[PDB]
């Protein structure tokens, strides 16, 4: 299956797979089904799936699961799963645990099993938010510990606190820890990168100090226009995410609240906001990097 090795992301065949894909918000979206299709027809080759374990959204069941599954596979898509519903935990007071989660994922087993070279399982989003992040390590050590021994073979993915841009470091200071508790050694890191990340030097800074770690890592959201905290640096992170051939997934394909974030405007992949049209198009983008994954072999 998907797998860890030499601080490389590789399939079962052992080749080298950099993700290039973007996020799609499933769980708020069930009849956007066409968006699959849509994202692999632009070019990625892998899409983030938001999912709910029923903390604070509907939960995703078995047979939904196993078929946003076959849907990636379909389209030739490798599928990054995340539950979504840990974001924020202790800030946002409506936030699930890390455990919650991990008693979702032991739940979907049955549908997961078989599918290791297709799916990661990211154990929930952003699981922790800015107070207290240091109390993030041990409950992330104990889910990764939990699933692996309730037999889940799947690479992880495993999001810092601080709302996944881990800017007091404590997923960048505790990573070899929370490594080291994956027996298995498959696991990958995920930062995401948002107006934390302003600046040249601190993207290549973070990415720099896991690659010379030897830790897997991925950007597994990041964001482009500015808010109202600064102005993320997309041109470094995607320049950043080629140099150093680390996966990325851009935050979103359509829906946000705040259409700020959508790439495609009302799902319509034919209109690409500034944001989609430099994700997909622009230098270092999507168009230009993303290798569809091998064990799908030649098309036609
Ligand atoms: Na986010
Ligand atoms: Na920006």
């Amino acid at each position: 299956g998907l797998h860890v090795q030499g601080g490389r992301l590789l399939e079962g065949n052992g080749n080298d797979f950099v993700m290039r894909g973007v996020n799609h918000a499933h769980t708020w979206y069930p009849g956007q089904t066409r968006s699959l299709a849509d994202i692999k027809a632009l070019g990625a080759n892998t899409v983030r799936v938001v999912l709910s374990d029923g903390h604070r959204w509907t939960r995703n069941g078995p047979a939904d699961v196993a078929a946003v599954i076959d849907r990636c596979k379909a389209n030739r898509l490798i599928c990054v799963l995340e539950v979504h519903d840990t974001t924020g935990y202790g800030e946002e007071p409506a936030a699930g645990t890390l455990d919650h989660a991990a008693d979702y994922w032991i739940s979907l087993m049955d549908v997961l099993a078989g599918q290791e070279d297709y799916v990661i399982v990211n154990i929930g989003n952003e699981p922790w938010g800015n107070t207290d992040p240091a109390g993030w390590t041990a409950p992330t050590i104990a889910a990764v510990k939990k699933l692996r021994a309730a037999g889940l073979a799947h690479t992880l993915m495993i999001d810092a606190p601080n709302w996944g841009q881990d800017w007091q470091g404590v997923m960048r200071a505790d990573a070899r820890s929370v490594y080291e508790a994956d027996p298995t050694g498959n696991l990958l890191f995920s930062i995401h990168m948002y107006s934390v990340f302003d600046t040249a030097a601190e993207i290549d800074d973070y990415l720099e100090a896991f690659v010379d770690a030897g830790l897997p890592l991925v950007i597994g959201e990041f964001g482009g226009p500015p808010d109202q905290w600064g102005d993320p640096d997309e041109d470094t992170m995607l320049a950043a995410a080629e140099r150093l051939r680390l996966g990325y997934l851009a935050w979103s394909w359509s829906g946000n609240t705040d259409p700020v974030l959508d790439l495609a405007i009302g799902f319509d992949p034919d209109r690409l906001s500034g944001w989609g049209q430099r994700v997909f198009h622009g230098v270092h983008g999507i168009g230009e990097t993303s290798r569809e994954a091998t064990v799908f072999g030649k098309l036609a």
